[PDB]
């Protein structure tokens, strides 16, 4: 459910895209660097740390989720390497979105999910990234 | 895009992390591996990205190396020493997949290095630069 995702609105937020993302995945970070080059998009990031690969990733995800402005914390970390200093964890949906992503068969990050119900495993660079998101708004 | 689809070499304490989209017949990738041999305390994740149009035998080599019982030993032995498992078998494997992924990512040219901060580098670097660059991109 969208209320279980970090929501970043960029410009008018018109294009929609969701990402199952791991805060310690460099491919996820690179995707966030690309998103920085676009506007007029809402990005919904569902936390999907892959603990087998990234031992600290579930902790980072909960901490980022539980910050006062979780979109600010998410992008600060993914694009800037700024991690909260005294970040606490409260009841959060990370465990649940991690299970869901696995249930959906997403075996790797980032996995993008488009409004038309299609997905893409792995990031794309700009300008392509924008085109693909645009093309999958419908159908 | 998943470490499970990469050849994993741990050198020393394996602290630094770096990944490489690499072609087994690319001398630039081979040189990168010569330089990796000189460094320590680093984990190297090598994703197979043979460029078939340039190196017609590379896809076979990548699949053979992936499919060896110790794929990191086969990879390093070939890239650093020229030792190849001539009788190695090819079974189902992720090379075609990691090849597509590299293309998708817009990588042209091997090696392409990816750092834990999400930044990339086209082409190798010599030691000690290579180590400096890896260390500097452990975080953004």
């Amino acid at each position: 459910s969208l209320d279980k995702a970090i929501k970043e609105v960029r410009g008018n937020g018109k294009l929609k895209v969701a990402v199952f993302s791991d805060p310690d995945c460099p491919f996820c970070k690179r995707l966030e660097h690309e998103f920085e080059k676009m506007t007029d998009v809402t990005v919904y990031s569902f936390m999907m740390p892959i603990a087998g690969l990234h031992p600290d990733a579930a902790r980072k995800a909960q901490i980022l989720w539980c910050q006062p402005d979780r979109a600010k914390a998410w992008t600060d970390w993914m694009r800037k390497g700024k991690f909260p200093v005294g970040g606490s964890i409260c009841d959060n949906p990370v465990a649940e979105t991690t299970s869901l992503g696995e249930q959906f068969g997403f075996n790797g990050t980032p996995t993008l999910v488009f409004p038309n119900g299609r997905t893409q495993s792995g990031y794309s660079p700009m300008p392509q990234l924008e085109e693909i998101i645009r093309k999958n708004q419908q159908e």
